[PDB]
């Protein structure tokens, strides 16, 4: 006649994430961090070169979320009038995805901080040495040139970031990103969709 | 000196889903299932009426995935030249989300079948009694008129569906849906993005 107390619903079905006020975070400056490639031409030339040497490029990026007045905002790094990027970068050959993201996160925003990364939110592939990227591997494409993996990085209640001088740390509300590929690209603009399944607790 | 065998990585970090060939599925016909609303006007009129009586409309939809030549395809129901929908519908007041989806799935595609639903893939809200929907609750909107929740429904190796005569069961490849809101709407067209985090095993 005994009955078992039910277990918390699977995290795959209901995933709760705690968000904190924008005012809980601050930043201090650090020396500028220049882009590895000076132009679009140099960018794809380096991609072609490395592809022959080490294979497909493996990129990882973190999505840090905060809120203001119960509205989720994604932290972005502004490098130009219309150039925004997520914190992250290229993994080294054989390097573990999550450990690599933690290394890259510390390099870009690190003050000792221990990043919490327990959720994969998406994947994007670049089939050719061209700008187009897709959220799936195109048919008949057995050698994508780049694979980008996005992770949700949970922030602590309060945090201090160290931002390179040439970057501006901004908090972008979802309504600013949604259907705004012209302003943020295909990856950042679809973050609202990718974050919709999360049950955010607005602290 | 003992060492603990490591546990399988969290399902939040790496979620594996088994897919099966398109040829593993078949369908048989059943009596036609007419739409509850005959026009756009009647649709929003009914939404307004029910909103005053029972509150926000709660819709649930299932995303069934199969594959052909290692390419994910989403099952859709075609009702018109350019009208496609996901299987699902409106939940009854107080009804549990997953149990409701299972009921709706059986009503629309049911042959005894036991649907496996362990993953939420997204949420969409309709702020007003108008067509626009968003993957987040707009700022200053405390009473959305409709809340649509999408779930990933895992199929068995083989299955037989019973499809209403006025519907055509189709398998849409991701490349057909991606960035094709004109052809499928904002929800179905962003399924490629929403499914990118899954590690599909192509059986």
């Amino acid at each position: 006649g005994n009955k078992y107390i039910q277990q918390t619903k699977p995290l795959t079905l209901e995933r709760t994430i705690n968000l904190y006020p924008l005012t809980n975070y601050t930043f201090g400056t650090k020396e500028p961090l220049y882009e590895k490639d000076s132009s679009v031409a140099a960018r794809f030339q380096r991609m072609r070169e490395e592809f022959d040497k080490i294979g497909m490029r493996r990129t990882v990026e973190g999505v840090l979320i905060v809120h203001e007045h119960r509205l989720p905002h994604v932290l972005l790094l502004q490098l130009g009038t219309t150039f925004f990027k997520l914190p992250g970068g290229e993994l080294n050959p054989g390097e573990d995805e999550v450990e690599g993201l933690k290394r890259l996160m510390t390099e870009i925003l690190g003050r000792l901080q221990d990043w919490v990364i327990d959720d994969c939110i998406g994947n994007w592939w670049r089939p050719n040495f061209e700008p187009p990227q897709y959220p799936y591997i195109p048919a008949h494409i057995t050698k994508p040139k780049e694979h980008k993996k996005l992770f949700l990085v949970q922030l602590q209640e309060k945090a201090l970031f160290a931002v390179p001088k040439n970057y501006k740390l901004v908090a972008a509300p979802l309504f600013e990103l949604y259907d705004n590929a012209p302003g943020y690209g295909p990856i950042i603009s679809s973050l609202p969709q990718l974050l919709s399944r999360f049950n955010f607790i607005y602290n």
